[PDB]
């Protein structure tokens, strides 16, 4: 099943790299970038969303602001809301504010959300066929911290104890790497100065490495 690579960026599914800065926001950034993705399935616009609006106005649903959160809840947050703001409307300041939401800047929503199957064949399939999907991986490694080329593979990774929310925009094969040569194109909230311009690819197919399939899940819209 499923095409042999797929990257959303080429459809103009996905917004430039960004920055959480310091503050654990993660999270945010997993989920507006899923929802950016969804949005743009709908409408064939595609808008940047405010993650301070996720990170000021979530509590309810049980984030944590710069403390930590749940993509999921975001997702719950934005349809118990009735919407979201933009990001340039509700501009990023990596900080704990009041909630600043106005209904009049909401330029998107959901139904709720999906959970995928804890397997990368079912994270395979949702990636083909909906879109960028929300995904946690284990990153609290130096060799991810310092991550800047190739197929990303981390020995000591965990497949069940995730800390990272991220953005699974793709899947594909290194013509170099045929081995083990498969991996997530994974879009990443640490700057373009992390990585490859923002990006990482993840190892694919090597039994769930570093959790990626454990956690995955998209906004319904
Ligand atoms: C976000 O950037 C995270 O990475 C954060 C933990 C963390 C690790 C390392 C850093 O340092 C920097 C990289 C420099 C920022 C910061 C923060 N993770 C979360 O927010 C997690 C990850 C996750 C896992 C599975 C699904 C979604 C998200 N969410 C979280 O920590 O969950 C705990 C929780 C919070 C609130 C209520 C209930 C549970």
């Amino acid at each position: 099943e499923a095409p042999r690579s797929v990257d959303w960026r080429e459809k103009g599914y996905v917004t430039p790299v960004k920055n959480q800065g310091q503050c654990g926001s993660c999270w945010a950034f997993s989920a507006t970038g899923a929802l950016e993705g969804q949005m743009f399935r709908k409408t064939g616009r595609l808008i940047s969303l405010s993650e301070q609006n996720l990170v000021d106005c979530s509590g309810p649903q049980g984030n944590e602001g710069c403390n930590g959160g749940l993509m999921d809840y975001a997702f719950q947050y934005v349809q118990d809301n009735g919407g979201l703001d933009s990001e340039e409307s509700y501009p990023y300041e990596a900080t704990e504010e009041s909630c600043k939401y106005n209904p009049k800047y909401s330029v998107a929503n959901d139904t709720g959300f999906v959970d995928i199957p804890k397997q990368e064949k079912a994270l395979m399939k949702a990636v083909a066929t909906v879109g960028p999907i929300s995904v946690a991986i284990d990153a609290g490694h130096e060799s991810f911290l310092f991550y800047k080329e190739g197929i990303y593979f981390e020995p000591d990774c965990s497949s069940e104890d995730m800390d990272h929310g991220v953005l699974v925009v793709g899947y594909g094969f290194e013509s170099t790497e045929s081995d083990n040569n498969k991996y997530w194109l994974v879009k990443n909230s640490w700057g373009e100065e992390w990585g490859m311009g923002g990006y990482v690819k993840m190892a694919k197919d090597r039994r769930n490495h570093c959790g990626i399939a454990s956690a995955a899940s998209y906004p319904t819209v």
